């Protein structure tokens, strides 16, 4: 009521992201004694993630989600977070961001250059590929009309495996799939469930190509105005919500394959060696474009042990 704040997201009301944001909103309201109320704006009501990041910068939106990789729009080396097959697991994603020089620098720059404060990081699933025909091997990708988000790294995944990428906003995907304007898409299993893409896709291939994190971000214009006791409430609530957010994704990844099979989806397990070898020229291109900053980030990440 004193602070009527807004949290925008691309995800919808059935999603894990929305569930975690609800938990965050409820904890902030309770622990602030009602001084802060957070309203949720799902389903790209305020724009996509690129638009909502701009709104955080300007101070017209208070909170939003982004992947670490999405900062490639400003810092090309940050694409390293979404180079296909580079980041093996969430353990690596966490250490890449918080425990490398490159990641620490990125967090500083988001605050200083972009006016956003990183509150917490969660896991947001590993992307897989759905389609209207079976993907039994890399050969089946050739010429497949694959929807991707408006992001360079996803476009590259599609191009380098031989598909024909079609960029479009998340909100447009169900209808594109329903009408077969595209042949498939790619997203974590949880998003396939939340958006009901299983109603309009018969096949799911475990391509395991890009791992997504999720950052809880606040606008500096809003965070700086909170008394420090309320800043702590927001920070602590974001870290609690991120743990819950991660749990939701980890649990679903165990169970969701079975759910899809019961819904009539056929699951394939193509040999991933040719998918990985197909990305080698893209890694080369990334280093050529981003120079020593990129080569260095890639080496810092490749050094991380994936085992807990
Ligand atoms: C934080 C956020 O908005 N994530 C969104 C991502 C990123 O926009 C994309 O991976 C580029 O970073 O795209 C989706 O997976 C998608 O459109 O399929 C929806 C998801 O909600
Ligand atoms: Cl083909
Ligand atoms: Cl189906
Ligand atoms: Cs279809
Ligand atoms: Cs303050």
């Amino acid at each position: 009521a004193d602070y009527d704040l807004k949290f925008g997201m691309n995800a919808g009301t059935s999603s894990n992201e929305y569930k975690a944001a609800e938990m965050f909103a409820k904890e902030v309201k309770e622990k602030s004694q009602g001084k802060i109320e957070i309203s949720l704006y799902p389903s790209s009501q305020l724009g996509d993630d690129r638009a909502m990041l701009k709104q955080l910068k300007d101070g017209s939106l208070d909170f939003t989600f982004a992947e670490s990789a999405r900062f490639q729009l400003f810092y090309p080396e940050a694409a390293v977070f979404a180079l296909p097959y580079v980041i093996s697991n969430y353990n690596v994603a966490q250490k890449a961001l918080f425990d490398t020089e490159f990641g620490k620098d990125l967090i500083k720059k988001m605050d200083k250059d972009l006016g956003v404060t990183l509150l917490s990081q969660a896991y947001n699933g590993t992307r897989q590929t759905t389609s209207n025909r079976a993907i039994n091997s890399i050969a089946d990708m050739k010429g497949l009309k694959l929807r991707v988000p408006n992001a360079a790294t996803n476009l590259a995944y599609a191009k380098y495996v031989g598909a024909s990428p079609t960029p479009m906003a998340f909100s447009e995907v169900y209808l594109a799939l329903q009408t077969n304007a595209v042949d498939g898409q790619e997203n974590p299993l949880a998003a396939v469930q939340a958006q009901k893409f299983y109603e309009v896709q018969k096949f799911l291939a475990m391509t395991n190509h890009i791992l997504n994190d999720q950052l809880y971000l606040v606008s500096n214009e809003t965070y700086k105005e909170l008394p420090e006791d309320l800043q702590k409430v927001v920070k602590d609530a974001a870290e609690n919500a991120a743990k819950y957010h991660t749990k939701l994704f980890v649990d679903g990844e165990k169970d969701l394959v079975t759910f899809f099979e019961k819904q009539g989806v056929k699951i394939t397990h193509p040999d991933l060696v040719p998918f990985k070898e197909s990305m080698k020229p893209y890694y080369a291109e990334f280093v050529k474009q981003t120079g020593q900053k990129g080569e260095s980030a890639l080496k810092q990440i490749e050094a991380i042990n994936p085992h807990h």
